[PDB]
């Protein structure tokens, strides 16, 4: 589909068997999910944008399905204030921007 | 154009005069550059991000042109880790998501 811009382009996930609204964010390099108790093992990382710094658990090779589109790739779970889809998903699913 | 997400949507951009690389981000709200003297009268305002809020210098109805395309509306100024252009700026240019 095409999603215009004049709101926050939120689309609905599924990831670790739960539903979830997140955002298609070309500004993230990576994909930064709300806290969220996943298994496995991880890798402790931080993760810096406006304000500074959050501490993230890192889980490599992940399924995600953004809106219909199934994905899988690394994906960072902490206290953010948003579900984030950046691009290392994003290019899964064939998403360009366009004007 | 189109562009593809295999890389960062880093484009370049003019305002004041001069011109400065950024980044197109669908996650973005508002438009937030790095430090830099702009001419015209601003506000003290605050903006949020994935790692707190920070103090930003606020002006409104700014010409700047982002890729070719021009827009007018409010730049914020501050210490963002990187120029990122938000949908403010995004629906003028006419910019969607598609996938
Ligand atoms: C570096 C360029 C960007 C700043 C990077 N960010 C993406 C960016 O879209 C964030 C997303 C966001 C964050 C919090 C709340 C809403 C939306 N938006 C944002 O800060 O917008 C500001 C201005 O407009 C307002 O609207 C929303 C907030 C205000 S990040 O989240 O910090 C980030 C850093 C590192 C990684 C890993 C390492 O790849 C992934 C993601």
């Amino acid at each position: 589909p095409q999603i215009t811009l004049w709101k926050r382009p939120l689309v609905t996930i599924k990831i670790g068997g739960q539903l979830k609204e997140a955002l298609l964010d070309t500004g993230a390099d990576d994909t930064v999910l709300e806290e969220m108790n996943l298994p496995g093992r991880w890798k402790p990382k931080m993760i810096g944008g406006i304000g500074g710094f959050i501490k993230v658990r890192q889980y490599d090779q992940i399924l995600i399905e953004i809106c219909g589109h199934k994905a899988i790739g690394t994906v960072l779970v902490g206290p953010t204030p948003v579900n984030i889809i950046g691009r290392n998903l994003l290019t899964q699913i064939g998403c360009t921007l366009n004007f």
